[PDB]
């Protein structure tokens, strides 16, 4: 029988967190010019043959200023972080969010996926694989390269943080 989980995608604004979640809610790359506000998806995914109801809450982009809220630091089963390999400030702003994450969790240790997104833009690329590896390590989470545009890859993001989560 299912299992319900809520995951929450954090990051700078514009690296693509609401284009990643419809890549993989929905099969299709959107690019929209809306800002993301906070929107949250329904999606069945089955992970080593447990079926998992998942609510995906995509979150408003927030930078080095933002206040963490309280809403999203608890009752959420896992966290994505993403921020953009084409963007160093989206690289500094993901370390202040995870950072005020784990002050706000308390004694526990959380699911944390970090994912630099984008990476089939190679000309434009500023942030290496090791960067981002390393980063993930110091903070004992995932780490995956995706991009928007390769379903694969967004579904990919998605199934290792509840393989996570399922490590408890
Ligand atoms: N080439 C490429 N473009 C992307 C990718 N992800 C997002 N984008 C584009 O980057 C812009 C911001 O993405 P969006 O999903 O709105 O970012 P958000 O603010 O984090 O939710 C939009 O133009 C997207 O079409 C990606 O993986 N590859």
């Amino acid at each position: 029988q299912s299992k319900s989980r809520k995951i929450a995608i954090l990051g700078y604004r514009s690296v693509g967190k609401s284009s990643l979640t419809i890549q993989f809610v929905e099969g299709q790359f959107v690019d929209s010019n809306d800002p993301t506000i906070e929107n949250t998806f329904t999606k069945l995914i089955t992970v080593n043959g447990q079926e998992y109801h998942l609510q995906l809450v995509d979150t408003a982009g927030q930078d080095e200023y933002s206040i963490f809220p309280q809403t999203y630091s608890i009752d959420i089963n896992g966290y994505i972080l993403v921020y953009s390999v084409t963007s160093i400030k989206s690289f500094e702003v993901i370390k202040v969010i995870h950072g005020k994450l784990l002050d706000m969790v308390g004694k526990v240790q959380i699911p944390i996926m970090l994912v630099g997104n984008k990476k089939d833009l190679h000309m434009e690329r500023v942030i290496s694989y090791e960067e981002g590896k390393a980063l993930a390590e110091s903070w004992n989470a995932a780490f995956l390269e995706s991009s928007a545009k390769e379903n694969q890859t967004a579904v990919d993001v998605f199934r290792r943080i509840i393989l996570e989560a399922e490590k408890l």
